C-alpha cells in the first residue's frame, strides 16, 4: 500500500471549493486549508506507486485551480 | 489577539489598488510595497484565530486582485 | 481545537527515534517518516493557539534531534 | 530613511533568544517569532542602504544561531 | 553537440499534449511526466548553442501549452 | 546614483518582446535573455533609490508580462 | 521500476570530482555538470521506492561534498 | 560569442577581493558587489561555449573564496 501526503498551492479563493472536489474521491483520506507558502494538505492512499502517479496526472494536474503541488511519500 | 503578517502577489497594475483597500481595513496595522517576488506585505491583528480564518479566507484570498498570499502567524 | 501539520527535518538516520518520541506525545495525531525535502510530517491538535505555540517552541523545537521545523496551521 | 523586513531562519530551539538579541538593537523596530518556513520576522529602519548592509553584515550574519535569511526593502 | 535539460511547467490537462510534441521532435532525447513543481523534464540536443536558442526560443516557449521553463545546460 | 540588476521571470514567449520595451526605457542600460530560473537580467541606473522604486512600482509591476522579480542594488 | 533525477548543489570546484564518483554506481544511468542553481543532474533507476531512499541516504547524503539536493521522481 | 551572468556567493568578507580578483580576468567585463542574497553579479564573455565551460569550472569555481556560482547563460 501507498500514503502519501501532497501539498497544494491553488488560485487565491478556490482552496475550499478544491478541497471539496479532493475530499470527493476515493483515494483522499483527509484535507486541510493551512496557513503557509501551501495552501491544502491532503493525505492520499493507494495500492502502488503507479495509482499515485495515475492520481497526480489524471485528477490533479487537469484541475486548472491547482497551481503547485509537492508530494512526499511514506517510507 | 491574534498577529499575522501576509505576504501577497497582486495581478499587474493592481497593488496599489489592493493597499487602498488593506488602508480601509480595521484589521490592517500596517502594510508596505516592497521588492522581490510578493508585491506586498501587511500585518493583521484579530481578537481570535477563527477571526483571523474568516478574515483571510473570505476577505484577502476572494479579494479579485489577489493571485497569491502566504500568511505567517506569530507567536 | 487548533490542528496543524508539521513538517520537519532531522539529524541524520534519527528519523524514526524521533518518530517514536513523537509519537508517545498526547498532542501527536499523526507522523510519517517520508521521502523528500522534509524528513517527517506529523499532524498535531491543541486545544488552543497558545497550548500550540508552547508545544513547538518549548517541546517540538527544543528536541536534540529535530533540526528543523515548518508548522502549517489548519484553518 | 530605509526600511526593510528580514525574515530569518534559526537553529531550532533558539529563536526567542535571537530575537531578544535584535530587540535590543536600535534600527530594530519591531521582531516576532513566525509559523512557517520562516522562524523570526524583523522590520529594520536605517537611514541609507550603506547602513542596512553593514546591519545585517555586522550584526544579522554575525549571528551563529541565524542560518540563512531573505530581505524585502520597502518601498 | 549542445546537451540541455528543460524543467516545464503546462497547462493543466495539458502535459500529455505537449509530451506528444516532443516526444516528435529530432532534438528531444528523452522526456518524462514528473512530481513536483514542474510537470516533465526533458533532455534536448542540439548541434550548437545558436540551434539551442532557436530551438528553445521557437519551439519550446512559444509553444501554447507550455507556461514556464527552465533550461539546464550541460558540460 | 544607483546601479540595479533586476533577474525578472515573464510569461513563456515573451521575453523578447518584453526585452525591446525595457531597453527603449532610459533607465534600462543593458539587457539579455537568459537560461535558468530567470528568463531576463536587467541592468538600470537611476539617481536615487526613490527613483529605483518608481520604476519598479511605475514600470515593471504595470506589465503583465513580467511575473516574478529579484532586485540586486549595488553596494 | 523507479526512475527519478535528482539535482544537486556540489561544494565549489568538486562537481566533477563528485560525478565521477556517481557515475561509478549501478543506481546511476546519466549524469551531467550543468549551469544554473544545481551543479549536478544525475538520472537513477531502481527496483523500488525504499532502494531509492537507501541510495540517496546511504550514497547521496552521505557524500561531503554533496550540499544540497532535489528529488523528481519520474512517471 | 557566448555572454554570462555569473551570481556569486562569496566567504564572508571576501567580496571586495574577490571582486578585484576578477576584474582582472579579460573574460570579466563587468562586476558589481550587490545586496541580497548573492554577494556578487559578474558579466563575462568567452568565444565559445567550451571555452565559458572551462572558464566557470576550472578558474572561478577553484577560487578558494567563492563557495557557490549560478550562471545564466545569454541568448
Ligand atoms: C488560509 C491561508 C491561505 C490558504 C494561504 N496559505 C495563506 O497562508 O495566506
Ligand atoms: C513557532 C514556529 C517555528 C519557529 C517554525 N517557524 C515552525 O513553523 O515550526
Ligand atoms: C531562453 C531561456 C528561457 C527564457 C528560460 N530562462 C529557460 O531557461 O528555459
Ligand atoms: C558549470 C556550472 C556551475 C557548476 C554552476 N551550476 C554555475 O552555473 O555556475
Amino acid at each position: 500500500m501507498v500514503t502519501a501526503f501532497i501539498l497544494m498551492v491553488t488560485a487565491a479563493g478556490k482552496e475550499r471549493e478544491v478541497m471539496e472536489k479532493l475530499l470527493a474521491m476515493p483515494e483522499v483520506k483527509e484535507a486541510y486549508v493551512v496557513y503557509g507558502e501551501y495552501d491544502l494538505i491532503v493525505k492520499v492512499e493507494t495500492d502502488t506507486l503507479k495509482d499515485l502517479d495515475q492520481f497526480i496526472t489524471e485528477k490533479i494536474r487537469k484541475m486548472p485551480e491547482i497551481q503547485m503541488t509537492s508530494t512526499m511519500i511514506a517510507i
